[PDB]
């Protein structure tokens, strides 16, 4: 989608996965979905750096809504947890320094069940703009055909652009066009700045595996066309929470950056282990999912339960991530020729690859004859990056 | 098996799980299985007080015989890799006042292709007694029936006490008896200290949760078999390592504590988080798993992503876990009838109940009316000790 926006993948913060559906304020008004947990992690992006490290879109999820619409056609905040409404929440959160997202579905409904976008969406953007968001996601519940979703995506998307509102669009489209017949991918990217592809996260090393390895079994069909302003969306970052051992969140870090993947994360920032803030923060790990060039990496090799994934950058650098699958035994040692590894393009003549995860030690010069050798942890990934001597 | 040992859950270290069948010295000389290795366990087992804490067993698995027997018949120590031999490295381990471990295999080999012990237990316990072992592991690959297994079992068990020497007798029958017929608990329980159940664990939340589940699922069959003398084994604690998060490892050690299951560590002494030694060193913890009482503890409910589990100690104590099996959201609020807990009788007339896992805070008096509310972490568990007004 060119309306120039997401130029890099898109970071920030979103409810989903850590604050789910939770409308029980009584016995919980701490995980509640409010705008008290939007302002207060509003407040704390701003005081623990993550703006100062690139992540500014505060995004709210499902269960945002009143149980329907009001007397004009609109949606509007669910009375009691949004007292004050969008406009002044988004009001807030622009005078922090933050951009506001917010969350609609194509079809009759959201999958919370609550009041769907279907004959709506004219109106629902010229809502959204009015209200002062800076973008949208709009998922894919309870819609009659692919013929209708087809049309919802790109009616929604024309539609913001006629607000005249820079928002970034991100769809959940071509997930919900499986198994109906794989998605033209072109066409998205037309249309929408990211999109979802496979199932959704949770807190788990399986989900972790799985969505690796799905986006490993498909890059053909996807690696290609990310770039500028259009994303692959592998989902967001879990690290911080209770799910994943650190060597698993380092994985997600790592092959989220390698993935050129948007980087929104589902955590309490309120209550984050100082060493998930420290890796969720690793600028030169950011730098690489940011890299300006856009080019999204993809598996290299696979096998002996170890995988290789590498990422092309800008001024002929590359990212090298190696990841250890086996879960049983101790750290394995594995060696690739450091020719046969950037395209044989990086490390000819010469090589300089510092080590930026799980720690960022400089190794040394590595001849084009030269090889690598590392260790790699059980569910842990070594990302590299190399330079050349040009 | 009336020998008088392990008359509470045996705790030591064993090799496998971490460092599995390692021999190469060459590009590894770290992980390989070597004198080096126990010598170096042994030397900080003291340093850091792992023998303080009640782990006194340094435990040899597979893969530490050479090729072949010698002249006499017996068994060897790899000579490159053990050249020392094992009556030395005993005599090693005993000074600094620790217990020798040993693997053999009742079948024709070991699992790792090594020399099997079918026609030598007489002579191979001989061996056993005389280098100073304290403790067997016997495996049961490689061997035509039911029949033989179930014999060399027994004949082992009784081959060790006429040796005349104690040593723990640590069986790997039970587990080779399915799915060929459930197998005689009690018969098993008279010829070894202790016996494993179910599948081999690795470093995953899905190994510690299919053991969980399974021995949840087969209580009667072996909950009330366990005593001093004679334990389920669900295998080793594998905190420490790479595979499972915090709240993981907590739920690992909150739960072999209520399953009264030995406790032999397979993770790298040389490096460890020390928060994990923490964890694996907590004294009230390991004081439950060490209930001079000797019932082992059981699930009592069950559902909605919970699990209660319960164990009865001395003195009128119980001990109590509660595990979040929801691998999404935030932590979830638990409650159950306090009167419904340690069989209705802890807390009658009243209860104090201080919570040990995941922190220690003490909660306060509980009336027999009472209801604990308790909040648990995705994947962790509670532990509570439950104490009589009396």
């Amino acid at each position: 989608l060119d309306n120039g926006l997401a130029r890099t993948p898109t970071m920030g913060w979103l409810h989903w996965e850590r604050f789910m559906c939770n409308l029980d304020c009584q016995e919980e008004p701490d995980s509640c979905i409010s705008e008290k947990l939007f302002m207060e992690m509003a407040e704390l992006m701003v005081s623990e750096g993550w703006k100062d490290a690139g992540y500014e879109y505060l995004c709210i999820d499902d269960c945002w809504m009143a149980p329907q619409r009001d007397s004009e056609g609109r949606l509007q905040a669910d009375p009691q947890r949004f007292p004050h409404g969008i406009r002044q929440l988004a009001n807030y959160v622009h005078s922090k320094g933050l951009k506001l997202g917010i969350y609609a579905d194509v079809g009759n409904k959201t999958c919370a069940g609550f009041p769907g976008s279907f004959g709506y969406y004219d109106i629902d953007a010229q809502t959204f703009a009015d209200w002062g968001v800076d973008l949208l996601k709009f998922d894919g519940c309870y819609c009659d055909s692919l013929e209708n979703l087809a049309d919802g995506y790109k009616h929604m998307s024309l539609a913001l652009n006629r607000t005249g509102r820079s928002i970034v669009y991100s769809c959940e489209w071509p997930l919900y066009m499986w198994p109906f017949q794989k998605p033209n991918y072109t066409e998205i990217r037309q249309y929408c700045n990211h999109w979802r592809n496979f199932a959704d996260i949770d807190d788990s090393w399986k989900s972790i595996k799985s969505i690796l390895d799905w986006t490993s079994f498909n890059q053909e069909r996807i690696v290609d066309v990310a770039g500028p302003g259009g994303w692959n969306d592998p989902d967001m970052l879990v690290i911080g929470n209770f799910g994943l051992s650190w060597n698993q969140q380092v994985t997600q870090m790592a092959l989220w950056a390698i993935m050129a993947a948007p980087l929104f994360m589902s955590n309490d920032l309120r209550h984050i282990s100082p060493q998930a803030k420290a890796l969720l923060q690793d600028k030169d790990v950011i730098a690489i999912n940011q890299d300006p060039l856009g080019k999204q990496g993809y598996q290299l090799r696979q096998g002996d339960n170890f995988e290789v994934w590498e990422r092309p950058l800008s001024g002929l650098a590359w990212a090298v991530a190696m990841i250890n699958r086996q879960e049983i035994g101790g750290p394995r040692s594995y060696t690739i020729a450091v020719a046969s590894l950037g395209k044989g393009v990086a490390c000819n003549p010469a090589c300089f690859i510092t080590q930026l995860l799980p720690v960022k030690r400089k190794l040394g010069f590595y001849e084009w004859t030269s090889r690598l050798r590392s260790h790699i942890n059980p569910t842990g990934t070594v990302l590299l990056q190399l330079e050349n001597t040009m």
